[PDB]
């Protein structure tokens, strides 16, 4: 029996630095209860839809660290390996993508990445706790991983995929420029790569907002007016008038036509100030030297941004890391933030946590498929840095679009927000909670498996747009462009006809 070979499990289990914490059985309908789960995670349970056979490790990486990895090697097994991964400066599991790709049949693992919670702190003093955050954890994840998978089943495992977004899209390319051989397939979103500058531009949101209540500072409301002039400005550059910009690369939004009239309603426009640090947003972070950081915020993702980004307080995550890591001093004063600290942290660069390497040849020598895609309303990571990634890669390997294609497709997503909702067609998917059905058409995920067992590259990949979230009524599908092409509304037919636009 299946639960027979699981309780029967922990005794065939022996690695080198590797405590079993426990081996459960856990029938499909199990509502799991995670009681030990880093407070700061905010998840305690977890509905695992399909039975899995559940093992929970402490592995050392070090003698000053470890991590805690989860393999859920389901029942109905496909013969398929698959690594998970991270978010933020976080050591959590991610319980629902563990639920998820389990459900779909994969052997899977996720580790906390080497620390508990969402805080920094832990890399405090620490290199070797920061280092399986940028590499280790992930690959000692995978190593463990597909060992107990081929003790497990007899049958071993045919292929093996990642799927991860945000620090789970970078340590997706810290495989794929590290680690050529860990996967066949690579599904990475929304890429926290460029890590040390993607701080520094987070960081630097602050310098141009001043706190609530400066001159400088606009409030949720006033950023909900600007996210409708930036509307009326480009939503229709596509063709459609659907509230979505469906290619903000070609929206250069111009706020000085909302500064304040004489006799205006003060709270429905913006003062000079104001319009300044709106285009100042819209523009990129440039280093000491006047050499290239951080693209712009791409247009568009004003109302999630406006709470995240621009809320007059310096962003934690990267307070944490100048903190930490750059200077080590827990009182560093993030609302000084200037781009001298910028080039401090650069320089750092600690285990290569930029994960930027642009020659990925090695990767496409070992025969590897990477499939990537960004939300083009991207409220925490500027989907335009995706886009300078891919320039990068062309010009350093020395090939067109056509050649890439044949190991790294890039995916630009109309209306997806971070990593999953937006006010568009985001249902992709690359998580539950933007999954509309596991067919190959529908599921960025099966798209992959497809291209890398039969040989079928994906040329779109199709979203849906729900009526009330993922289960819901599909309202209409999309089907997104592949890098470096745009979608163009042509017609015949609505807008919320696919067959009615053209990636040009
Ligand atoms: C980090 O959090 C995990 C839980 O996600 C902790 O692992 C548990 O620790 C206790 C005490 O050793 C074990 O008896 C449990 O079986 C563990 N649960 C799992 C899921 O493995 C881990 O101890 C924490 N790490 C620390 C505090 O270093
Ligand atoms: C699982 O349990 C938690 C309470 O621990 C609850 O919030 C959640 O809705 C449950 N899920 C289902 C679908 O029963
Ligand atoms: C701990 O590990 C470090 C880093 O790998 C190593 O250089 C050092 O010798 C070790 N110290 C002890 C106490 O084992
Ligand atoms: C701004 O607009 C959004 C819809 O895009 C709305 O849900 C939200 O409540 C508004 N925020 C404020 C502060 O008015
Ligand atoms: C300006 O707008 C607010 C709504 O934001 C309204 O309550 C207030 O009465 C308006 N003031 C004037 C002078 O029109
Ligand atoms: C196209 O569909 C949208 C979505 O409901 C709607 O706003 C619009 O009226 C439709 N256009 C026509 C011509 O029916
Ligand atoms: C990190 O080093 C590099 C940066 C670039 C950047 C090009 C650009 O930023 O415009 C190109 C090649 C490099 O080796
Ligand atoms: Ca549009």
């Amino acid at each position: 029996t299946f639960q027979g070979k699981c309780t029967g499990f922990a005794d065939k289990i022996n690695l080198p630095n590797v405590r079993v914490n426990f081996v459960n059985y856990v029938p499909g309908g199990t509502n799991l209860s995670l009681p030990d789960n880093p407070t700061s995670c905010g998840t305690t349970s977890q509905v695992v839809s399909e039975d899995v056979c559940r093992i929970a490790m402490a592995v050392a990486t070090s003698n000053s660290s470890e991590i805690t990895l989860e393999a859920w090697l389901p029942q109905n097994y496909t013969g398929r390996f698959l690594s998970t991964g991270n978010g933020g400066l976080s050591g959590c599991i991610q319980y629902y993508d563990l639920a998820y790709t389990s459900g779909l049949g994969f052997a899977t693992v996720g580790a906390n990445s080497g620390h508990n919670g969402t805080s920094g702190e832990p890399f405090y003093h620490h290199p070797e706790v920061l280092e399986d955050f940028v590499h280790r954890s992930v690959h000692t994840g995978v190593v463990v991983g597909k060992q107990l998978t081929k003790l497990f089943y007899e049958e071993g495992f045919k292929k093996s995929y990642y799927l991860g977004c945000s620090t789970g899209g970078r340590q997706g390319f810290k495989s794929v420029q590290k680690y050529p051989n860990d996967f066949d397939g690579v599904v990475a979103g929304a890429p926290a790569f460029n890590m040390i500058n993607l701080m520094s531009w987070s960081a630097h949101f602050y310098s141009i907002t001043g706190p609530v209540g400066s001159d400088t500072y606009l409030s949720p409301d006033l950023w909900n007016i600007t996210h409708k002039e930036i509307l009326r400005q480009c939503d229709g550059i596509d063709g459609a008038e659907d509230g979505i910009i469906e290619d903000p690369s070609l929206c250069s939004p111009v706020l000085e036509a909302i500064i304040c009239k004489p006799g205006q309603n003060t709270t429905e426009c913006l003062t000079g100030k104001q319009a300044h640090t709106v285009r100042e947003i819209f523009s990129p972070l440039y280093g000491v030297n006047g050499t290239l950081l951080y693209p712009r915020m791409q247009p568009g993702s004003e109302v999630m941004a406006s709470s995240i980004m621009y809320n007059g307080q310096p962003f934690q995550y990267s307070a944490d890391w100048y903190r930490y890591v750059v200077y080590e001093n827990p009182n560093w004063d993030a609302t000084k933030f200037s781009v001298r600290d910028a080039a401090v942290a650069l320089k750092q660069n600690p285990f290569n946590l930029q994960t930027w390497d642009a020659d990925i040849s090695s990767f496409r020598k070992a025969g590897g498929k990477v499939l990537t895609y960004h939300g083009l309303m991207d409220q925490l990571i500027s989907s335009e840095n995706s886009k300078l990634y891919y320039a990068r890669v062309a010009e350093t390997m020395n090939v067109p679009p056509e050649e890439l294609d044949e190991f790294y497709r890039f995916f630009q997503i109309s209306g997806m927000a971070h990593c999953s909702g937006g006010d568009g067609a985001y249902g992709i998917g690359n998580q539950l909670v933007t999954y509309n059905d596991a067919n190959p058409e529908n599921n960025v995920l099966m798209a992959m498996v497809q291209w890398v067992e039969k040989g079928i590259a994906p040329e779109t990949i199709r979203g849906a747009k729900f009526t009330n979230g993922t289960g819901s009524a599909v309202e209409y599908t999309r089907k997104h462009c592949r890098y470096p092409r745009r979608n163009v509304y042509k017609g015949p037919g609505n807008y919320t006809d696919e067959n009615a636009w053209q990636c040009v």
